[PDB]
């Protein structure tokens, strides 16, 4: 009969030394193989589960190969590193090409674009403290610290769309030492403890 | 009132270059502490969240500390390696000591204590191929393959409680390259495909 793709490959992440795995699976189909970025990966590298589906009877066969950061880098297409799926059987059928699944290198730069730092400011003073992530892929996210606590938006302190956080007019109990966190699935950093005094 | 504890620190690995997160939860407490193999872990690595519930109006504490391989490393406990969070407040409470997490680093050994071996056998022969993970922690789940395709048991072939594959009277279709895994949560190893010829 004809081939058709069951589970289409997803994009996704390289993360650390772990690979990312990409299932595929086709209804009656024979042979599954992936080809990324012109190159075919090996045939050796590819699990394969085959069976034929108890309820309606239609075979199918399910594969799944772990793809590297050794993979990506030997391209030739880092920045564009995408993978297929080719679905084949009889001499009769008819190939079928799945999805393109992308496969990016999660990570997280050392320097964050912006940071905190050191004050000294007298009581009602607005104070803001700026935060932005270093580089990274996939997007950051930001949590702020004082001396080890998670900060809590109420009137007089917000989070500011652009990562800083701002005391309106600075209390006494604004003082302590902040740190901003980056993270993502690939890495998690924080600033230096930066000191901040509120005197009168 | 009274201290309890919502979440339990619990037991679990280090898996490669990922700190195990301990995590803690108290109800009525001001300050939660955290004591790891008799040492006390320095007060400003503890990730604390502070708050009060509303739904309920019970104040709450949640703390968390990242164990690392370095903890384990240098604590003189490495094989016992296990911590405790303790929830203090008040003056007039009493300290509510949790549950004893254990630390482990996760790991997973080169070479199987037993692989397979090529077999050339005669049609109808009872043939066994071994296989036992390399020493690891946690225990490894062994997968078996024959050409790249996950191996189904059946009547003639049956996975053993040791791990070995067992053909009652080996067929010629059961000629082929077998190759055994081993999957923990820290790493993924394949035994070399080893040949297996029926023949008459
Ligand atoms: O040029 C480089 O420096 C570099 C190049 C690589 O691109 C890079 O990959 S990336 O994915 O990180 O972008 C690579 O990072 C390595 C790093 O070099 C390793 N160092 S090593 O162990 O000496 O070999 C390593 O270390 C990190 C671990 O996540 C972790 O170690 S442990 O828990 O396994 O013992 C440790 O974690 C810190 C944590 O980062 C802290 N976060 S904070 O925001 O900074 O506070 C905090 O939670 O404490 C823990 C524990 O601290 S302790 O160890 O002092 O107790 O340290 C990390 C580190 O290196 O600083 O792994 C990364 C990732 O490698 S991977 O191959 O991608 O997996 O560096
Ligand atoms: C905020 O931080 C200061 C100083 O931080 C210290 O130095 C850093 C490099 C880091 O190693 C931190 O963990 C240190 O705490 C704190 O002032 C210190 O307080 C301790 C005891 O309270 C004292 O022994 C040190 O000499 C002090 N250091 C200095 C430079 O004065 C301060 O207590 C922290 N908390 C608040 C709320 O400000
Ligand atoms: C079992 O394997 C042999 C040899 O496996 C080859 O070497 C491995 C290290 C790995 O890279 C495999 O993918 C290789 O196939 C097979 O013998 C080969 O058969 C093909 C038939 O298409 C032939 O083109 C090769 O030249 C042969 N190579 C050698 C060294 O003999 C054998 O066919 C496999 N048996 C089964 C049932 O799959």
């Amino acid at each position: 009969d004809e081939i058709t793709i069951t589970t289409q490959p997803k994009s996704g992440y390289v993360i650390r030394n772990k690979p990312l795995r990409l299932q595929c699976r086709a209804n009656h189909a024979t042979k599954i193989r992936y080809k990324c970025s012109s190159k075919w990966i090996d045939d050796s590298r590819i699990e394969k589960l085959i069976g034929t589906d108890s309820t309606s009877g239609v075979g199918y066969i399910d594969a799944s190969v772990d793809i590297s950061r050794i993979d990506v880098d030997t391209s030739g297409h880092v920045d564009a590193f995408q993978c297929q799926c080719y679905a084949s059987g009889d001499d009769d059928q008819d190939v079928v090409a799945s999805d393109v699944a992308t496969v990016h290198l999660a990570y997280m730069r050392k320097h964050f674009l912006k940071s905190p730092v050191a004050q000294r400011v007298q009581e009602g003073t607005t104070l803001q403290l700026p935060c932005q992530a270093p580089e990274s892929d996939p997007k950051a996210e930001l949590t702020w610290y004082k001396d080890g606590v998670v900060v809590q938006p109420d009137a007089n302190v917000i989070r500011a769309s652009d990562g800083s956080l701002i005391m309106s007019a600075a209390r006494l109990s604004d003082s302590g030492n902040y740190t901003c966190e980056a993270t993502n699935v690939a890495n998690s950093r924080k600033t230096d403890p930066v000191e901040v005094q509120i005197y009168h």
